[PDB]
C-alpha cells in the first residue's frame, strides 16, 4: 500500500496570518470574479463567476428559485440531477426564460443555471439539458475517480466538442485531478467526506480532510497548467463550517466552493420550511441518504438546518467578511489572495 | 530501553483515499478469497477462506452454531478452547458431521473449523481436537512472543510433520512474528489491546494501535517471504470497530480478520439473548474476565452487545460495503488492494 | 500561498523547567522593571514602566480610575480612544493633575498615563491627547499591518519629531513587526485572537496561537536591533489566562504585557458592579461588540467577569507568583528571565 | 530563551511492546530488588530496597505505621518533615525501636526508615534525625535545581562525610541532576508537576511529563555514570495514576518510585477514614496545600482517596502485575527490564 508523510487536515485547522494592507484595499473595491471553466494561457474563462460561490447538485439544495435567487447575486446552481430528465429539463429551462446588479446572465441577459449529470443515461439526459438550455454541466459522483467519468465527457466531446461545458468529480488528490483533466473536464470538483450530512467513518471509509484535498489538487493543477497552458478551475465542495473557511478555501487555490447546508436554510431552497419548538428549520437530507434514491445501509443524512432568511443579505454579509478578511490578507482579488495568502496550521490544543 | 521514531496509531486515524476505478470493477464481481496457512511461493494455500473473516477463539463467540453459520457464508470458526478438552472435540466433531453457495468445506464436503489450544495441555488435546476433525488450530495468548509457543509448535511438528495446521499468537512487531515463524506457525494472528473487551491501561500496560501493529508485521512478513520463499499469511485481531476498518485492515496487508464483539451480536453466538428496557442484547466477555477462566483482579470485561439478527445478513452488508471500497481503490481482490491501497492518516482535530 | 512548517500554539501548552536557583534570589530581591519605548544601543529607554502590566485601550477596562490605580503599583493604563477626542483627552488630564511606592510618574511627580487613538481622527484626536498630557500614545487596531498606521506614525513624525511616543499593532509576525518598526513606531503590539471575548472562528478567521506569535515577534525584534541598533520593545496583548501565562510571555520575549479580563475584574474599572445569584460580578464587552461601535454580525462578545475587588492585592499576589518562578528560573530580571528560561511544549495529550 | 525539540510526554502516552519470554520467567521468581543509595562501578549500593516502592514525604502518608507496613514488604518510608524536629525524630525513633518476609531491615534486623529534611533548619534537624536512628534521609522540595540544598548536602558531608545518606530534588532534566549529583546527593529525585493533588498550571507553570522528565534524567545519570564511575540511583515521584505506570517509570530507568495517593488509600496512613455517602475515604492533601504549611494561594489541595484497606495485599496485587509485565518483556530483574523494554509512544487519538 502507498501511505503519505503527514496527516490530512481540515479547514479548522487553519488561520490566515495577515499581510501588508494597502489604503486602496477596502471591501468595496474588493473583486470576486473567477473562472467557472477552464481556458488557455493568454486566455479568459468563457464563464466568470460574479461570486465565487455554487449551490451543490442536491433535491434539498438546487430548485429553480435558488437557481435565479443565486444567480442574481451573480453565483450559480446546478440543478439536481436527481430527479427524472423531463422534471429537471423543465427547471432549467424555467430559469433560462424566467424573464420572458451582479447578476450572472449569458449574452441574451438570461440567468446562468448549472445541471448536475449522472454516468449512466447521459445519452438521453445531456441533450434534453443542453435543449433546455443549461449554461454548464457536471457530473455528479462520491468518487470522480473513475473511468465512468472519462467514457462520460468522451461522449459529450464527440457530439458536441468543446461546446458544452462539463466539470467532473469528486477527487481529493493530485493523481485523481489529472485523470479528470486529461479525459476534457471544464472543472474539477474537490471533496469526499467533508459534507455536513456526510458520516464518512461510518460509511466506506474514503476521504481526506478538504484543506489537504484542495491544497493537494492546487498544487497539481498549476503543475498541470505549466506543462499543457490548460488552466482547468477547481472546486471545493463540502466541508465549510463557518464564513471564514469560504476565505481559506479560496486562499488555498480553490477557484470557487459548491455548498449544500449553507443555501439549504434559505427561503429559495426547495424543501419545507418546518417550525420546532419555537424554531423554524428547512429540511436537509444527502443525496446518498435512501430518502433521495428513492426516485439497509445509508450514505448519507435526513436532518433540519435553522431557517436563515432570504439568501441576498446572508450571502451579502458571508461575502462582506471574505472581502474584508481578503484585504487584511493585502489582496482585491481572488488570484491575488491566492499568490499572498499566509497561511497557518493551528495545534489541536488551540481548538 | 528502546523507543520509537512514531507513536503507534489505532484504525480510526486512517482513511482511504480513492485510485482510479475501471469499468469492469462491481461489488458483484469482487473475489475476497484468501490464503488461511502458509504456503511457498509458486503455490496455492491448502486453505483458502472465502471470505477473511474469522470468529474469535472465545466462549461467547465460537460456538457450533457459529462455526456452521460462518463456515457456510465462506469464513471459519476457531471453537475456543477454554473448556475440557473433550467438551471443545465434540463441537469440532459436530461441525464435521453436520451433513451426516460460498461455503468453506473440505475436499468431502464437510464444514471447515477451527480450534484454538493452549500451551499447557497440548500434548492431551491436540490429538483429541485432530481426532475430532479439526482442519486447523491456533495458539491462543495475549503475548504469543513466548518460548512456550515454540514449544507447542515444535512438539505438533514433531508428531504431526506439516500435516497439522497450526496459527500462532498474538504478536504485534516485526520481532514478533519472526520469532513466531521460524518457530514454524502456518499463519501468525496481530494485536495486543486492540479489543473492543479490552483495558489495556487498567491492566498490564502491554499493546500497540492495531493499524501500526499490522503494517508493521505485514513489512516483515513481506520481508520473510522474500528471504525464505515462505508466505505466512496474517491475521488482524481485535480493534475492528466499523466496517471500514476490515477494510483497511486488509489494504495494510491482513489477509484476515478475527472479530469477537462482531460474531457474538448475532444470533448463533453461544450466549443467552437478553432483553433490557426494550432492547434485546446477547452477553459478550473476553476470555481474561473471571467469569471466563473460571473454568482480586481482572483481564476483560463482561459486557453486552446490541443484538443484530442472523449473521447472513450481517456479514453480507458489512462484506458488500468493502467490496465497493474494494472497487473505489481500484481492487477487484485483497492482494490487489493490498497493493493499490492509498492510505493516509487523519489529524487527531479531524477526528 | 505561503505555509508553515509549525503550528502555532497558544500559552497553555508550555512549561517553564527550572535553572539553578541561586541564594540571592528571592521574590524580594527580584526587579520587574521594563522598558515601554524604543531607544538606542547603550541607551536606556525614555520611560520605564515598574510592573510589565498595562490595561488594555477598552471601554471596559482603561478608565480614569484604572489609570491612577495601576500607575500607582508601577504599571500604566492606555484611556480607550473609543470615546470623544474631549471626553478621552478630560480623562487623561484627570490622571495627570490628580495630585493636584513604585508608582509610575514622570519628573513632576504626576501619575504616568496613556491614551489609545486611531487612524481615521488623529489630526485632530492626538494635540487634544499631547495638550492634554497624555505621556504615550498607541495605535489601537485588530490589524497594525497597514498602510493606515505608517501614514499615522509618519503625520505624528511631522509634527512632533521623537517627542511624542506612539506604540503600533497588532502584529503577530516578523514581516508585520518590521513594517511598524521602518515606520517608526516606539512599541509594538503583538496579538491577534488570543483575547478572552475573542470568538476568532465565528470572525474573520485571522490570527496565530500568541505564544507562536511573541516568539516570532521577538526574534525579528533581536535581529532588528542588531541589525540597526534600535531596540523596540514589543507588548504580548492577549491570551492571559493564568498568572503563570504572564510569566511564560515575559520569557519568551515580550517586554510588557496588556490585559483586558485581568484588569476588567477590578473595583476600578469603569463597568458596573452586577450582583448574579451570589455572585458579584463586573460587565466586560470586547471594543468589537456592537456594544462598544455605537459611541448583522459582531467581532467581540458582551460578557461578565468575577469581580476580584481592589487592582493592588490582585497585581500583588500576581506578580508574587510571577517573581517566584523567576527565581526557580535562576532570573532577577526579565532581561535575565529572557535570556536563561528554559521552555518546553507540552504534548496534546498531557493537557 | 531555551527550547526543545519534542514536546514532553505523561506515562499515560506510553505503552510496552512484549519481547521474547522464556520459560523461566514466572512471576515467583522476578526479583525486584533495587538500589538506594549511590555505589562506584563493581560494588553494590549500601541500601538496595526488596521493592522499588517508597512512600512520599508528606503528612498525608508517611507516618510511624506506614513506615512500619511498608518496610514490612520491602520498602521503605519518609517519615515527613514538615512538624517540629521532635516530632519527627520520636516517629523514626518509634519505628527503628518497633521490635523491642521480604522486610527490609539493617544489620540488627531492625525496619528501614528514611526522613525528609529542609534546606532550613538541617543544623538542628538532622543531627536530630541521626541520633534517632534514620537510615536515610532526603531533602524535601518543589525544585532541587537550587544552591540551598547543594549548601545543605556539603553539610552533612562536613559533619558526617559519607556516613549519611541524603536524597535530594525534585528536578525534570539532566542540567539539574547533574547539578545534585556533583553536590554528592545519593540518590535525586523525579519530578515536578506530575503528582495528583498537583495543579501544575493553576500554581506557577514550571514542570514537565514524567516521562520525559525520567528519560532525560536516566541518559544524563548513565552518562555521569560513564564519566565518573559513580552510579546515582534516581527516583520518579508522582505522576503514576495506573499500575503499569509503575513498569513504565521502571522500565525507563527509574531506581525505584515514590508515591503519595497509592498509599495515602491505606489503613496504615495518618489520616482520618471517612465515610461519605456509603464510600469510606480518607484524607488527603498536598505539602503545598495551607492546611499542612500551617504547622492568598496554594500550591496543593486537600481531598479524598478511596479506602483500599491494609497496605499489604494491594501491594503485593500491584507487583504482581508489573513482574507479569517484566515477564512479558523478558525481564527477571529491574535491570534487565530497563535493558531490554520496548517502549512506544501512543497517539493522542487513541487516548
Ligand atoms: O457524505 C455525504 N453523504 C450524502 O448523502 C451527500 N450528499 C451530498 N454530499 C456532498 O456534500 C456536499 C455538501 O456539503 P455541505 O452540506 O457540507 O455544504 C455536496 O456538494 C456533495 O459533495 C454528500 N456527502
Ligand atoms: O483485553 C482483552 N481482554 C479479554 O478478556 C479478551 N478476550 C479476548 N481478547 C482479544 O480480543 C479479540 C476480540 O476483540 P473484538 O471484540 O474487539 O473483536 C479476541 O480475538 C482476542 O484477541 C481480549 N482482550
Ligand atoms: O476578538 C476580539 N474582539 C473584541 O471585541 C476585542 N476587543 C479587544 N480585543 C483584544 O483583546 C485584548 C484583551 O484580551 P484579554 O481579555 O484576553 O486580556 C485587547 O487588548 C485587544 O487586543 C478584542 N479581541
Ligand atoms: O503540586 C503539588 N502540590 C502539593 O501540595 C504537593 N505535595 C506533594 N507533592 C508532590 O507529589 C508527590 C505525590 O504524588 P502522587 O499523589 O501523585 O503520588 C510527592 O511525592 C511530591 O513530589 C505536591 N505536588
Ligand atoms: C453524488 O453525490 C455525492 C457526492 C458528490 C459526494 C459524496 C456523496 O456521498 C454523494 C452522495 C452519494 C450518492 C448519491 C451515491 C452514489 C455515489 O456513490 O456517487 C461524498 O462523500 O463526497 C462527494
Ligand atoms: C487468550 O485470549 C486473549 C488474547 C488472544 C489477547 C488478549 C487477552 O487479554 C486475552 C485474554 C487473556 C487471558 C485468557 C489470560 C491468559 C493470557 O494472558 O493469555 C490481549 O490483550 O491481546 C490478545
Ligand atoms: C481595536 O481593538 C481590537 C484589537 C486591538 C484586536 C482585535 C480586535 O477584534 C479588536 C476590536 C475590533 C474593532 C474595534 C474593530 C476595528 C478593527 O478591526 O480594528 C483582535 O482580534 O486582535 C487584536
Ligand atoms: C516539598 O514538596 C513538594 C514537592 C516535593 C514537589 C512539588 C510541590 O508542590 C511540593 C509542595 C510544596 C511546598 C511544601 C512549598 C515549598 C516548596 O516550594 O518546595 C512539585 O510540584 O513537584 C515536586
Ligand atoms: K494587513
Ligand atoms: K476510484
Ligand atoms: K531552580
Ligand atoms: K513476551
Amino acid at each position: 500500500a502507498k501511505y503519505y508523510n503527514e496527516p490530512c487536515h481540515t479547514f479548522n485547522e487553519y488561520l490566515l496570518i495577515p499581510g501588508l494592507s494597502t489604503v486602496d484595499c477596502i471591501p468595496s473595491n474588493v473583486n470576486l470574479s473567477t473562472p467557472l471553466v477552464k481556458f488557455q494561457k493568454g486566455q479568459q474563462s468563457e464563464i466568470n463567476l460574479k461570486i465565487p460561490l455554487v449551490s451543490a447538485i442536491m433535491q434539498s439544495v438546487s430548485g429553480e428559485k435558488m437557481a435565479i435567487a443565486l444567480a442574481r447575486e451573480g453565483g450559480i446552481s446546478f440543478i439536481f440531477g436527481s430527479q427524472s430528465i423531463e422534471s429537471q429539463a423543465a427547471m432549467v429551462h424555467a430559469v433560462k426564460n424566467f424573464k420572458a446588479h451582479n447578476e450572472l446572465v449569458d449574452s441574451q441577459k438570461r440567468y446562468l443555471v448549472g445541471a448536475g449529470i449522472n454516468t449512466r443515461d447521459f445519452r438521453e439526459r445531456v441533450p434534453a439539458l443542453v435543449e433546455a438550455g443549461a449554461d454548464v454541466l457536471c457530473i455528479d459522483s462520491s468518487d470522480g475517480f473513475s473511468e465512468w467519468q472519462k467514457i462520460t465527457i468522451g461522449w459529450i466531446r464527440e457530439k458536441y466538442g468543446d461546446k458544452v461545458k462539463v466539470g467532473a468529480g469528486n477527487i481529493v488528490d493530485g493523481e485523481g485531478f489529472r485523470y479528470l483533466a486529461d479525459a476534457g473536464a471544464d472543472f474539477i470538483k474537490i471533496g469526499i467526506g467533508g459534507g455536513s450530512i456526510c458520516i464518512t467513518r461510518e460509511q466506506k471509509g474514503i476521504g481526506r480532510g478538504q484543506a489537504t484535498a484542495v491544497i493537494d489538487v492546487v498544487a497539481e493543477r498549476n503543475k498541470y497548467f505549466e506543462e499543457t497552458g490548460i488552466y482547468i478551475p477547481v472546486c471545493s465542495d463540502g466541508g465549510i463550517v463557518y464564513d471564514y473557511h469560504m476565505t481559506l478555501a479560496l486562499a488555498m487555490g480553490a477557484d470557487f466552493i459548491m455548498l449544500g447546508r449553507y443555501f439549504a436554510r434559505f427561503e429559495e431552497s426547495p424543501t419545507r420550511k418546518v417550525t420546532i419548538n419555537g424554531s423554524v428549520m428547512k429540511e436537509y437530507w444527502g443525496e446518498g441518504s435512501s430518502r433521495a434514491r428513492n426516485w439497509s445501509f445509508e450514505e448519507g443524512v435526513d436532518s433540519y438546518v435553522p431557517y436563515a432568511g432570504k439568501l441576498k443579505d446572508n450571502v451579502e454579509a458571508s461575502l462582506n467578511k471574505v472581502k474584508s478578511t481578503m484585504c487584511n490578507c493585502g489582496a482585491l482579488t481572488i488570484p491575488q489572495l491566492q499568490s499572498k495568502a499566509k497561511i497557518t496550521l493551528v495545534s489541536s490544543v488551540s481548538i
